[PDB]
């Protein structure tokens, strides 16, 4: 019945965003993604503790899907034999059938394929969300993602000036639920069902144990910090599909904002922290001014230092003594 | 003084909200409404967990009133003699003495008369207060409602466009602390007072045991689904007195949102999750575009699915294919 | 290198703001600033629980700092040789370095100055952050203040016109966290060294024994109680640099709000409750209509009333009873 050309997407892992057009002279397409739910036990912090994830194409968060207003988005969502639960998946911006959860439960060993058309624009998340209290434990085990719905025009500041992003990068952060033993170890389990009864009990205590960006404590630093260059507009995308974040750029700014996460609002200006509710993506992007290193951040402190919940910006340029300067290097006390 | 027109409301117990004219050619009135106190052991769960409720007219929330910009609002609070402890009422809608508070403290077997004039408009919490650490505690007993003052001329986008909404309901939700024994069981006390001491105890240390919409886990499902049909603008109305609760309808949007609640403000447009502060009332318009069940939660999905948080709607109408599409059912995957 | 008019303030402490203009004819000057950091053990609540603090001017939070769009902040940090710890400071503010951190970690017996421009207009967060694990401890040991960038041309609505406060008052929100032993009292520990092992234990399940305002419960009380007259306008900064917090002047309203603090954005209209989110401050204006006995208070009322956290106001003036009114005093029930 839909006429319309089709186009083939290859999703990247997050950090990264696979190639796009911001503003586009296209009109609306069908848009190929394919998703593959692997179940797998996974490290998650420096000491060794061990995680049973569950994951859209192997990755926590799940992949970032770019496309634009109008479009129709077209998953062909699979979970092969291999993995031991069903799983379907439902998108904050499609409308009907709970996302298109009640129309994607598959079994191990099944496929199915389902469209929406991008009628709101914005950053959104998706997840799994089986049934019950299968729901919290599929996304709390990671099975989260988020897609893009851009403008045809691009962005714009809400006061008619384009919005041009340099590069876009997506942190999904995860709140991680590991219980401990009498010892007061981190248990291991030997599949995600032999870790379900322990993990719901503190589950419905909502503490966790470990709140992570990319799906492991340090995961987006060292080889792996983001980069950028004085001069470049970054956009952040920042989804947490369960719990608050703070999101914060220590030595930087968030220039314009959807803290929301909705492009039909105007963006925010000048903002020190902002707030990812549960249950959504949010942007940001800044034009970066100083070159060093920058610590991207929820700005509970706690959870960024002692639970996972920082990144770095390793950033390149030259330094703005007009900006910041040490007027006087450390010295002793006169 | 006062020489207005005096008007009676009838409450009607929640969801539902008493009727009531969006735009309006009266002038000032002064609305006159009664809340009597009830404590009682009510029913919270599906396993017959007990809790020592202390309401607004028997319900958790309290009733939903509803009245226009200028309005004077005129409530007999009634504290009958059937009654165990002191009770007051503090509109956040409200200006001077607490909000009420200081003027409307009594004992079992009296009653008190408060007016205050609606001077702001938007939703708001009321709740009782009693004084020190009374005032958590008659609160997360139950003791919270909602008021809305709407503009004379109905609501509108910020954009010089009306907002009519075809039904409007109220969700109250109530983080409630019931402690447990020993065992693991969750304990039953014979009076509030007897239920204080544990239940302070609980409550200081900030994670619920129950998160419930309309007083009870499932309250609002079933027969008692929320309804609606393709092309109604159902607004929704949230309040949490003491909690924050970030609201979410699956499978929909929120079309305009005045997440602070507050209509002198402009609503965000196309939202999947808005953010209801503790203490605090917001309102959410949706028009419903498919048929079938959606799930309105806080997406603390946890809170949602394990917690209590979930109400349904049902929805009549056609299914619209290009909105969304199953184009392969579940299948083996080639 | 740079020549401007230099410009010494003499820091007061909190709640009250050292004296400054709104709108200004005064061009970009170099205005200097010194915080001594001082560690020391202070009492924190009404039963005597202790509590190894650590500060900027002694003070918690550390005092608020007044400057405009475009000028440079000169700020001499100094850590004596009476302390144990090394100390920096980050300010949310300027751009660069961590914030400043990376250009200000002191040793005992050293000080150190750094200069930054202005400019990005708002309040802002300042902290300590020495890295790593010993970030979350410092702040919230206490050591975390705000400063405002305000326009030179003063604060306005948005909307073209003009608001200026009357006063000012800032309230920093502290979240501490103080162990039990096994029977059930708070600990007290001889340095700030052998508190970290059981405070950071606590710290990492996330829930504050004590949630107050300037640093004790019952602090803004009393003698100390905020103060002011029917007809005038206070603007309350508030800040709170790990945790959020929900901000409600109970008995009136935030009639002009920045709840993301920052001027760039128009403030939100006729709020009941606002809030701040962990890692940042926030700013509302309210001009009385009512005299007596307001609480300020953050709106999760377990942390109000039973943590710490409330402030009172003392308010001068006439009753106005067209806003509220006692119709009926407390009688026996018909
Ligand atoms: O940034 C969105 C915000 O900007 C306004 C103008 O104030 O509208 C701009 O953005 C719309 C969505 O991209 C465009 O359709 C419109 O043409 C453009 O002016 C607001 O209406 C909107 O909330
Ligand atoms: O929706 C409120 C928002 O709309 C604006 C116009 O952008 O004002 C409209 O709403 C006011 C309150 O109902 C009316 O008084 C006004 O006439 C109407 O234009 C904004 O000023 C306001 O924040
Ligand atoms: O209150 C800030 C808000 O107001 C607008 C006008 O709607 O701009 C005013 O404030 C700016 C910052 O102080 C001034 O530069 C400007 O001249 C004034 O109109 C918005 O643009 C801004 O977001
Ligand atoms: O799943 N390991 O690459
Ligand atoms: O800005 N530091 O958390
Ligand atoms: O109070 N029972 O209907
Ligand atoms: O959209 N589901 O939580
Ligand atoms: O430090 N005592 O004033
Ligand atoms: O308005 N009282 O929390
Ligand atoms: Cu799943
Ligand atoms: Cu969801
Ligand atoms: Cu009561
Ligand atoms: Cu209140
Ligand atoms: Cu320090
Ligand atoms: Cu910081």
């Amino acid at each position: 019945d839909l006429k319309l050309p089709r186009q083939k997407v290859e999703l990247v892992a997050p950090p990264f965003v696979h190639a796009h057009e911001q503003a586009t002279k296209q009109g609306p397409k069908i848009v190929e993604f394919k998703l593959t739910i692997e179940e797998k036990k996974v490290v998650i912090d420096e000491k060794g503790t061990t995680f049973q994830a569950m994951t859209f194409n192997g990755s926590m968060p799940g992949p970032l899907m770019v496309v634009h207003e109008g479009d129709y988005v077209e998953t062909t969502l699979v979970n092969p034999a291999t993995n031991t639960m069903p799983h379907n998946i439902d998108f904050h911006s499609a409308t009907g059938a709970l996302g298109g959860g009640a129309l994607t439960l598959i079994n191990p060993g099944e496929q199915v394929v389902l469209r929406w058309k991008a009628t709101k624009t914005g950053v959104f998340v998706y997840h799994c969300a089986p049934g019950g209290p299968m729901i919290p434990w599929h996304v709390v085990s990671g099975m989260n993602g988020a897609v893009m719905v851009l403008p045809r025009d691009g962005l714009n500041d809400g006061k008619g000036h384009a919005l041009k992003y340099d590069k876009v990068y997506y942190v999904g952060e995860q709140d991680m639920y590991v219980p401990r033993d009498e010892k007061g170890n981190f248990k291991s389990y030997d599949s995600p069902g032999e870790a379900f009864t322990d993990t719901e009990e503190m589950m419905k205590k909502l503490i966790p144990s470990h709140v992570v960006f990319n799906g492991k404590v340090g995961a987006l630093t060292g080889k792996n910090a983001l980069t950028a260059n004085v001069g470049e507009n970054v956009l952040i995308v920042h989804s947490q599909a369960n719990r608050d974040s703070r999101p914060h750029l220590i030595g930087g700014h968030g220039d314009y904002v959807w803290e929301t996460g909705k492009f039909g609002n105007a963006p925010e200006v000048g903002l020190e922290t902002w707030f990812i509710r549960g249950g959504s993506a949010g942007a940001a992007m800044y034009k970066f001014m100083q070159p060093g290193i920058y610590a991207y951040v929820t700005h509970n402190l706690i959870e960024a230092a002692d639970l996972g919940a920082t990144a770095h910006f390793k950033v390149e340029g030259k330094w703005n003594d007009d900006l910041m300067t040490q007027v006087k290097a450390p010295a002793e006390i006169p």
